[PDB]
């Protein structure tokens, strides 16, 4: 079996991005955020403390004929952001991209935080790191790529995302039109739980290329990328007026500059963002000074490769028994 669906930026930020979910029977579409850091396939639904929903499509198991209670199970997840959510667990079919799952946990919200309930454009989290990380208790359960696994054609799935764009999940084969050049492979480390990696390096703008280790984890569901202190104060410093604000929570820069590119290593091979990727805008409406798309992570405890670094790349992630990621450009 394969799939595929569109990705689709939530906001002219790329802040994250929003792929339909077809959930029970007759289907309920969700607008679910793909999320290569997490585990739990969660969702707004009829549960969910009416004072935290604004805007949301929820999913109504009991409007669902193959809708099931996992009697006993719980789940409460907090993310890297301070934003978390926790209730009880369905099982249900759930299809992504014309790829079906009988039997998928289907984590309903009964309480998320503010944030969620603050952006109506996101329905709930589907993750897609391993399944020791899922929250479940007290039996762990998969992820939708883990149960899907028995079926696809290739036990892969790319993430294609978008420079204020659509862009594409597929499930099950490699598109080999939807980039250029070869795809790089690189080791991965299961130990977290994470798609975690070791990039070669990296260079700014035109500057000579430094060769250099930096573990760090492929992150669909983190909007910024977050290197060492060392790497980003190198960045900024080629940016006339950037400083790290305290006031802020990380380097700003005038909104008058045009950014550097940012190269990362893959292997051999080199990943290239453009300088408009990195810019984020105003840090509140009508400012002058700008938020980076590149900030430290040493207040984090891992470096994260998140959409700015993975929407310059067709990246794909191999789920194979020994699990491996490739990058190529596009
Ligand atoms: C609550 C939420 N924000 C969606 C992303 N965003 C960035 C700026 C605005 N929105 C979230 C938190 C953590 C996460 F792994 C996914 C989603």
């Amino acid at each position: 079996s394969t799939g595929s669906a569109t990705t689709t930026p939530i906001d002219s930020l790329d802040d994250a991005y929003i792929t339909p979910v077809q959930i029970g029977t007759p289907a309920q579409t969700l607008n679910l955020d793909f999320d290569t850091g997490s585990s739990d396939l969660w969702v707004f639904s009829s549960e969910t403390t009416a004072s935290e929903v604004d805007g949301q499509t929820i999913y109504t198991p009991s409007k669902s004929t193959t809708a099931k209670l996992l009697s006993g199970a719980t789940w409460s997840i907090s993310y890297g952001d301070g934003s978390s959510s926790s209730g009880d667990v369905y099982t249900d079919t759930v299809s992504v991209g014309g790829l079906t799952v009988t039997g998928q946990a289907v984590e309903s919200a009964k309480k998320v935080s503010s944030s969620f309930t603050e952006d109506s454009t996101i329905d709930g989290l589907l993750g897609l790191a391993f399944s020791t990380l899922n929250t479940v208790s007290p039996t762990q359960q998969k992820t939708f790529f883990d149960n899907a696994k028995a079926s696809l054609d290739s036990p892969v799935f790319t993430a294609d995302l978008g420079y204020h764009a659509p862009g594409t999940y597929n499930f099950g084969f490699i598109d080999t039109t939807a980039y250029t050049g070869s795809i790089t492979y690189t080791a991965v480390s299961t130990k977290q739980g994470f798609w975690e990696w070791t990039s070669t390096g990296y260079a700014v703008g035109s500057g000579t290329f430094k060769s250099t280790s930096i573990d760090g984890i492929a992150d669909t569901g983190t909007t910024l990328l977050y290197l060492p202190a060392t790497v980003v104060s190198a960045y900024w410093a080629q940016v006339s007026g950037a400083k790290s604000s305290s006031s802020v929570g990380g380097y700003v820069f005038p909104c008058s500059a045009t950014l550097p590119s940012f190269t990362f290593g893959v292997g051999s091979a080199r990943i290239v963002i453009p300088g408009d990727y990195i810019d984020f805008g105003p840090i509140s409406t009508g400012s002058s000074s700008c938020f980076g798309g590149i900030q430290s992570s040493a207040g984090i405890g891992i470096n994260i490769f998140g959409d700015v670094a993975l929407k310059a790349a067709f990246v794909v992630f191999n789920g194979a028994t020994t699990p491996t990621l490739g990058f190529a450009s596009k």
